[PDB]
């Protein structure tokens, strides 16, 4: 059974990294499941929505009372040693919240980690059927 842990904001790195304080120590958290544009991307740098997702991802944790972690049923870090989690501010997911909003697109996925990937995929249609900002 998957369940909520408390976690306390440290900072919003991007639209898809947060950096949060997990059982006392700071943890990079890389939201499971989905991939946002990226203001400080690999190869190309700001991409377009880029820095809208990350401008939402930051209000959103920001102005929370309460941040609580998800981790899903197979591994919780990566191979960069971020947390791989489902992240929620006042007890909405972040991670959908995103997708719902067309600042993000569901990420190619890895079981186990897909608890949640129906739930994500049917707001990512309709963020499409509303052609929401990635979707306009």
């Amino acid at each position: 059974k998957l369940h909520k842990e408390p976690a306390t904001l440290i900072k919003a790195i991007d639209g898809d990294t947060v950096k949060l304080m997990y059982k006392g120590q700071p943890m990079t958290f890389r939201l499971l499941l989905v991939d946002c544009p990226e203001t400080k991307h690999p190869k190309k740098g700001v991409e377009k929505y880029g820095p809208e997702a990350s401008a939402f991802t930051k209000k959103m944790v920001e102005n929370a009372k309460k941040i609580e972690v998800e981790f899903d049923k197979g591994q919780r870090t990566d191979k960069y040693g971020r947390g791989l989690a489902y992240i929620y501010a006042d007890g909405k997911m972040v991670n959908e919240a995103l997708v719902r909003q067309g600042l993000a697109k569901v990420a190619y996925v890895y079981k186990p980690n897909n608890t949640h990937e129906q739930h994500l995929r049917k707001s990512e249609a309709q963020a499409k059927k509303e052609k929401l900002n990635i979707w306009s």
